[PDB]
DNA sequence: ATTATGACGCT
DNA sequence: AGCGTCATG
C-alpha cells in the first residue's frame, strides 16, 4: 500500500503533428488544404508510394504504404504532392526543416526528446509545479482546457463529439483536488494546460495542427496522443489505466506491435494489455527476458520508467536508396555513382548541420543490400569519417564494400545491389 | 516493387 | 563492431 510507488512521479507529453508531411505541403500550397490528398514519393511505378495523408483522404481508406493509382481507386479526387527529387533520389529536406521549426518552439516550453521527424516527448515536471505555485490554489477553467480530451469519461449517470467532450472534462474538473499540490491528477490537469499553451504557439508560428497526450510516462503519453487526432488532445490518468488497458490488443503499445508482441499473445495465451497483470514479475521475466519481464509488468499496471531525453537532434545522418528488381545496380560505374549522389546529399546534409549544431560526425557507416536476400540490410561496415567530402566518403564507402562482389569481372557486380545506404555517426562537439 | 530513414537492444 | 527489431513520414 503505502510503498506500491505507483509511477506518478512525472509529468510527460508526446506531441505529434497531423498528418505532417501533408500539412507541410498544405502550407506551401493553399490549394491542397482541406482537401482529401496525400505526399508520395516518386511516380512512374505505380503512381509513387503514399507516406502521408490528409484525414479528409483517410476517410475514403487512403492509407500509408498505397500505392497513389490504388488510393485514386478510392478516392478519385485524391490531389498528391511529390517529395522532391535531388541526385536521382528523394529529398526530405523540406520536412526536416519544418521539423526543425517544430522542435525549436517546444524547446521554449520544456527539454524534449525528438522521438521522430514529426514528434516529440516533454518532462512537464518542473513547468507544472512552477505553474501550480503560480495559480495558487486557484481551481482550473474548462476554458483552458479547450481541446482536451479526459480518456473514459464521461461515465456513468447529448449526441455530438464536442459535447462528450465537455462532458468528460466537466466530470473530470468538478472531481479535481485543486488544492493539493501534489495530487498527480491535478499534476496531469495543469499539464494539459500547458500543452493547449504548446500546440497553440506551434499553430499560431508554423500554421501546423498537432495532436498530443499527456501522461505520467512516455508509453502513456503516445498512446494518449493517438486516442483523439486530429488537432485534439488527451490526458491519460493514472486510475484511467486498468479499463482503457482491459480492452487494448497488446500490439497498441510502443515496442509491442511486432515479434516480441506476437510471442507475449502466443506464449500467455492473451489478448488485451491488462491481462498481463496476472502474471508474476518473474513469470514475464523467464519468458521475455530480465529487462522485456521487468518493463511489461510494470506496463501492464501503467507505469514505465524510461525518461525523456534532452536530445532535440538526431544521432545519426543518413541517406539511402532502394533498387528494386530490374533497376539493381550490376556495374561497378553504376555502384560507384550512386555512391557518390548518396554522398553528395549527406556531404550537403552534414555542412549544414556543423555550422548549425556545432558538431562533427566522426564514423561513415556503409550498409548495402544482394537481390534474392530477405533481409533488409545484407551487409553493414563502418569506416572514419574525417573530412566532409563527398567524393572521398564515396571512394571509401565502395572501399569497404568492393569485396561483397563475387564477380570475377572486375566491371560487373554481382549479385546486384538493391540498397545503398550511407550513414554518418558518432558525433562530436567541435 | 511501400521507400526513406532513425533509435536502440543484443552479442 | 555488425546484426536485428521496431517504428512509419
Ligand atoms: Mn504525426
Ligand atoms: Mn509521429
Ligand atoms: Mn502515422
Amino acid at each position: 500500500g503505502p510503498h506500491m510507488a505507483t509511477g506518478q512521479d512525472r509529468v510527460v507529453a508526446l506531441v505529434d503533428m497531423d498528418c505532417f508531411f501533408v500539412q507541410v505541403e498544405q502550407r506551401q500550397n493553399p490549394h491542397l488544404r482541406n482537401k482529401p490528398c496525400a505526399v508520395v514519393q516518386y511516380k512512374s511505378w505505380k503512381g509513387g508510394g503514399i507516406i502521408a495523408v490528409s484525414y479528409e483522404a483517410r476517410a475514403f481508406g487512403v492509407t500509408r504504404s498505397m500505392w497513389a493509382d490504388d488510393a485514386k481507386k478510392l478516392c478519385p479526387d485524391l490531389l498528391l504532392a511529390q517529395v522532391r527529387e535531388s541526385r536521382g533520389k528523394a529529398n526530405l529536406t523540406k520536412y526536416r526543416e519544418a521539423s526543425v521549426e517544430v522542435m525549436e518552439i517546444m524547446s521554449r516550453f520544456a527539454v524534449i526528446e525528438r522521438a521522430s521527424i514529426d514528434e516529440a516527448y516533454v518532462d512537464l515536471t518542473s513547468a507544472v509545479q512552477e505553474r501550480l505555485q503560480k495559480l495558487q490554489g486557484q481551481p482550473i477553467s474548462a476554458d483552458l482546457l479547450p481541446s482536451t480530451y479526459i480518456e473514459g469519461l464521461p461515465q456513468g449517470p447529448t449526441v455530438q463529439k464536442e459535447g462528450m467532450r465537455k462532458q468528460g472534462l466537466f466530470q473530470w474538473l468538478d472531481s479535481l483536488q485543486i488544492d493539493n499540490l501534489t495530487s498527480p491528477d491535478l499534476q496531469l490537469t495543469v499539464g494539459a494546460v500547458i500543452v493547449e499553451e504548446m500546440r497553440a504557439a506551434i499553430e499560431r508560428e508554423t500554421g501546423f495542427q498537432c495532436s498530443a497526450g499527456i501522461s505520467h510516462n512516455k508509453v502513456l503519453a503516445k498512446l494518449a496522443c493517438g486516442l483523439n487526432k486530429p488537432n485534439r488532445q488527451t490526458l491519460v490518468s493514472h486510475g484511467s489505466v486498468p479499463q482503457l488497458f482491459s480492452q487494448m490488443p497488446i500490439r497498441k503499445i510502443r515496442s509491442l506491435g511486432g515479434k516480441l508482441g506476437a510471442s507475449v499473445i502466443e506464449i500467455l495465451g492473451i489478448e488485451y494489455m491488462g491481462e498481463l497483470t496476472q502474471f508474476t514479475e518473474s513469470q514475464l521475466q523467464s519468458h521475455f527476458g530480465e529487462k522485456n519481464g521487468s518493463w511489461l509488468y510494470a506496463m501492464c499496471r501503467g507505469i514505465e520508467h524510461d525518461p525523456v531525453k534532452p536530445r532535440q537532434l538526431p544521432k545519426t545522418i543518413g541517406c539511402s536508396k532502394n533498387f528494386p528488381g530490374k533497376t539493381a545496380l550490376a556495374t561497378r560505374e553504376q555502384v560507384q555513382w550512386w555512391l557518390l549522389q548518396l554522398a553528395q546529399e549527406l556531404e550537403e546534409r552534414l555542412t549544414k548541420d556543423r555550422n548549425d549544431n556545432d558538431r562533427v560526425a566522426t564514423q561513415l557507416v556503409v550498409s548495402i543490400r544482394v537481390q534474392g536476400d530477405k533481409r533488409l540490410s545484407s551487409l553493414r561496415r563502418c569506416c572514419a569519417l574525417t573530412r566532409y567530402d563527398a567524393h572521398k566518403m564515396s571512394h571509401d564507402a565502395f572501399t569497404v564494400i568492393k569485396n561483397c562482389n563475387t564477380s570475377g569481372i572486375q566491371t560487373e557486380w554481382s549479385p546486384p545491389l538493391t540498397m545503398l545506404f550511407l550513414c554518418a555517426t558518432k558525433f562530436s562537439a567541435s
